[PDB]
């Protein structure tokens, strides 16, 4: 079973798929236990990607996996049948200046499981040893189905986060827009990592209410007004650093405006045009910055964190075979924190 | 004498104005040797900072200004008549929390003579001391009058610069695109403060055999396709920093597509506004970061390099009298580096 | 006009008179101390440890940790009056010089220190700059005033130390913190606020761990006993990724070194031992020995807004001026829990 | 199949026959040798200095700078092939530990050294990793590629540590440079390239002064002669923003830190001394001692670009393999102008 992309704008199809073949860099085969539903499926299915990736159709979706391994080719290392994992969500040589540098995201040969090849939306999943992180021996079934979103959600907030909280400062105050998948966790890694004034924007109610209970020090709700309300939390002065886990026009429109002297514009969520007069890009020394998924370094951080306890997803739990219901649903606001899907 | 403003999309008047007053935070009075012509001028004629500014007409324009001292309020240390000076443009309080960090284009309560109140087009200009620099005693006229655009020319491009340097490497490439005021200074400072390879990007000949001379490994025609002459140049890979010191819609247009992967762009000129898809923000990992001015440790290191005779300025030496031929040329491009007026 | 004055070196200071201070020049604050506290550095002071290097005049004031509230200003100084609750930062400064201009407080060229090479805190009123002055809310009582004493040496110091430190601490990364003194305690909360490193405290008196234990530290070692095998085993022989000294002690300047893992860093704050280590050490480990010297007007600021958060807070022990020198030979034993602070 | 070879410590290298190379596991590449760099590490491993930490097997093949041409390759190799010329980055590491994962080669954690703990380049063949190699230009001349060799260990070293010297150096500041040997006249013209720094380079050897001025030292000073006062009155008493040791001694280690300025930074290539210095100077001055060792991937692949552009270039000392231990005594004496270079 499978969940598959055959064409844009229609439900994905739940159907047969055969057993993932070990072939070229693909040497390990996972049992996904849990697959994370991103809000970049959406925009998978809409076609927003098809320009930039013109990937072969159909193709199995899912991009933030957990499960254990299956099966590896001979010659892979320290990995046997049953081994609990978490896969960074690329697929890389290596080899080029960006792998040797530590930058997977900006490997000269990326693939990537759910994006442009088959995913974790399916029984199993191919994917390569490189990509593997190994899990706690003992770590129970459910608490490694609750680890999935980390795998995409989490390191791109986490990657994002460390932008943030190299200008970050007591007293500081950074405004988190999106308070979803990977919104609720970068409210819960702002507090971990940054000692800044947290001031959580969303758009219902419940998902203001998840932000205070994960530490957010105020909450706005962006359809009254955001930088009047912002401007008034900090006394004229904007923010040091705005962070977009959104990626609406609407939000692209918006979080410019939030930015004090020296602001700093974290894009992470995507579909927006982003437009800005350049008189106030100089005027106010601001800058606008994109966040890219993480680093495999970043990812083996981030799974330290949620070992520690220190950050822990808000997970919505369905069944492979509810993928449209999840999808509709996240479509229309109405998934708190992230989907994961099982087997 | 005095060049005003008196009306938006006029030429300015020259006309008697009264002495300055040592008043408030202006305690100097600098008989004026320099005053560089910025393409901030045009804008402000234009009108571009009437929203931002609210200025009282008339005011004296000129923002970069060499000189000596003429007076000095009883307190102030170390000036004496005649010595030799070059003005910071900002005229701040260094009590706030910006000012105490170093950071004077960030001061809360900033003046700016020649931009919101008046400035250097006149025999006499008053300014605070803490924006004044003491150049060496023996300095020649000539001499002085040749640093009059590191005042602002020169400190906006090697603040912009320093930001440039944080990722370049040897191998890497950085665009230059505008080889102006601002820009045919930065490509000295690249060549003096990075080892990376120069591209410079300019629409009139002569301001391409400036770079060359200047340094630029390569030069470009941005008449002719600019982002495909640089995508050739750099084996598809795009540049690892541009810098746009033009600010207009064509290039504001253009040099975003320059980038690379984890490519910047580093913001000068203005006037157009930034339009860009957050998709191409975060698949490319890309940031937009603006540069203003510099502050007074980054003035002083400037001064520094050309004493060291290792940045020099080409000037286009013209009377106070003469400004709006000035500015009309400096409209059309007709303008080879920076034009300073002199008494 | 009573004050605490070094007259000579290795003897008690001496309670006695002096005059009210002079308001002139750079000198154009007077504040009425309400809280001085008392540093490790005094005792060095007392030893002639600074005489070489600073020369003072003898005999002046000491007390460099200061908190209280505006007496009287002199012309020009902005938004202050008498009663306005400050803390002081330790350095006077021109903000003319290209250090200050860069915002770096202690290396600007013309710089004066209450209590260190002239007069200081451990009296009824003090000179000091309108630019070393960070006003408290107005509303704050006297006992948490007098709380935050520590902040202005102890604090700023453990907080630009932290800040170092935390540049390359990350989620899984462990710190040492060396010294769970005055300073040191401030900087085991601070680990924890500023960073998401696994702190390790080390002390050698047993109400010390449990301080650091209660202040959030994850391990704590009793550095009596073979501080750099306990390190190695709690670090299964990686060593640390930060090592911090708020000692300074020859003992610990001789192990500190050696809890560091590959790139590791040692951030020496405590001072008067001598550094001793094999190059062949620190080019095979590829680490640093990074000093931190007080710190800077912004990040006093940063730190006073972490204590009104209520972020980070100060172990005081309070006592009366005139007992300092009894205060200076628990301290030099060992039994001062935190940060002693003088009040009137 | 003819090897340089340590059998014992402190005694002459013994040139001598040795099997080929075993083409297996991580030792993917095997390397026809065109150049082998000698460093002054080869003399500290002669000494024995290494023994202690790295505890190699004797005896061993020395040489750890090296570039040639490909001689073969296992299974899996990409893009490279007999002819192929390369130059060695000196670490043969995994890729697969988090170290290696972040691009840190030296601090990966199977590492191994070809010429430090096992076979190394003083040899007609060496085995090495193919994550090792970077690829030289294919018309590059036999003449060009030795006199690259020193890129290999002394040109990225000193790459690495001017990349550090560099974040703190601004129009204005003055570096000291001290050792202008086979890492330091590297240094000297990448201090240039790299940073708009004032250069002071010192040294005890008139020719390697001249050397020092030829490639672009702004001053330069004869460290028999009172190096500290000749650098505090270049610097008008101010000091230098960052020394540099590419020496190491005893000598060095001690006045290197005594050049320090305020914030002032020491980074220490050289080795064998023992750094001594009072931490109340460490914290005063706020000063740094920072160790810096070999270079990544990344650092090489950038040196390299350099090179052949045309902004940096070793002086090279050719000689043939066995005029090795001749080579090592005229290193031992300073009769080396830059750096010797060892061809079959
Ligand atoms: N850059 C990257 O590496 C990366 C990786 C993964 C996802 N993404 C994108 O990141 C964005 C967030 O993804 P997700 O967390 O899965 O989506 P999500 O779970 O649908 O969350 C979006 C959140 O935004 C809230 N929201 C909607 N409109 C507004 C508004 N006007 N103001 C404030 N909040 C609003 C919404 O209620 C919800 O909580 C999407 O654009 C993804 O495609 C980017
Ligand atoms: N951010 C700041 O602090 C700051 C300070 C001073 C000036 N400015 C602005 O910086 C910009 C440059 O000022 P300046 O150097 O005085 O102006 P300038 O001397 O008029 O130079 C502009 C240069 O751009 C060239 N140019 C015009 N169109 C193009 C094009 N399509 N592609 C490539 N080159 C082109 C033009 O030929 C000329 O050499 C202006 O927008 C100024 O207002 C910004
Ligand atoms: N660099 C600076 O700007 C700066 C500023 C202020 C103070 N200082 C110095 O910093 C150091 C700490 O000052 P403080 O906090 O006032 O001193 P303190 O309060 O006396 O604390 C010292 C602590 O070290 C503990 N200790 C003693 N020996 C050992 C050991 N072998 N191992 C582990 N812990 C031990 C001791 O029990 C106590 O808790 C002193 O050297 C001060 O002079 C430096
Ligand atoms: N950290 C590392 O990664 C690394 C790598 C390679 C070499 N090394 C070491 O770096 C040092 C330099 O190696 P090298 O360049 O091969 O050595 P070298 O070529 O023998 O150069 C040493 C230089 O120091 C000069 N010198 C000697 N004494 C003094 C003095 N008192 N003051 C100033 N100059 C003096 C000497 O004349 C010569 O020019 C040695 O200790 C090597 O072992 C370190
Ligand atoms: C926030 C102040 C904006 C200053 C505009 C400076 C432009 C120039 O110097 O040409
Ligand atoms: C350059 C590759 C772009 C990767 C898109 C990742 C979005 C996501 O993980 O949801
Ligand atoms: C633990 C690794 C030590 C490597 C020492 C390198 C010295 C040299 O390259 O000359
Ligand atoms: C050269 C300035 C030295 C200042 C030493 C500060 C020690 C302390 O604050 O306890
Ligand atoms: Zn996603
Ligand atoms: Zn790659
Ligand atoms: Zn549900
Ligand atoms: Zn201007
Ligand atoms: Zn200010
Ligand atoms: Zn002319
Ligand atoms: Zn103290
Ligand atoms: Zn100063
Ligand atoms: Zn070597
Ligand atoms: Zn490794």
């Amino acid at each position: 079973k499978a969940a598959r992309l055959h064409e844009y704008n229609k439900p994905l199809r739940i159907e047969d798929v055969d057993y993932p073949r070990l072939e070229g860099r693909f040497d390990v085969i996972v049992r996904i236990a849990g697959a994370g539903v991103c809000h970049t499926d959406l925009h998978l299915v809409q076609g927003m990607w098809h320009e930039l990736l013109q990937p072969k159709l159909p193709y199995t979706l899912g991009h933030e996996n957990v499960g254990y391994i299956e099966e590896v080719a001979e010659g892979v290392e320290g990995l046997e049948k049953g081994d609990p994992v978490i896969l960074h969500p690329a697929v890389t040589d290596g080899t080029c200046l960006a792998c040797r540098a530590g930058e997977d995201m900006h490997c000269e040969n990326l693939e990537f499981p759910g994006l442009n090849i088959d995913g974790g939306f399916a029984e199993f999943m191919r994917t390569s040893h490189r990509s593997v992180i190994k899990l706690p021996k003992d770590i129970s079934r459910e608490k490694l189905v609750e680890m999935a979103p980390l795998a995409d959600a989490g390191i791109t907030a986490y990657r994002a986060v460390k932008k943030a909280a190299r200008t970050l400062y007591p007293g500081a105050y950074v405004a988190i827009v999106g308070v979803g998948g990977l919104g609720h966790i970068a409210v819960q890694l702002l507090k971990v990592m940054t000692p800044a004034t947290v001031i959580a924007l969303d758009v219902k109610e419940e998902k203001l209410k998840l932000a205070e209970r994960l530490g957010a020090d105020h909450v706005v709700d962006a359809r009254r007004d955001p930088v009047k309300q912002v401007m008034e939390l900090t006394r004229g002065r904007g923010v040091n650093v705005a962070m977009d886990f959104v990626g609406s026009q609407a939000t692209v429109d918006y979080t410019p405006y939030l930015l004090g002297r020296m602001g700093r514009l974290i894009i992470v969520g995507y579909g927006g045009e982003l437009r800005f007069p350049t008189i106030r890009v100089i005027s106010s020394e601001v800058s606008f910055e994109g966040s890219l998924v993480g680093n495999y370094v970043e990812l083996h951080e981030l799974v330290t964190l949620a070992l520690q306890g220190k950050v822990r997803v808000e997970v919505d739990i369905h069944k492979l075979d509810e993928i449209n219901d999840v999808l509709e649903r996240l479509e229309k606001g109405e998934v708190l924190g992230r989907a994961v899907l099982i087997p």
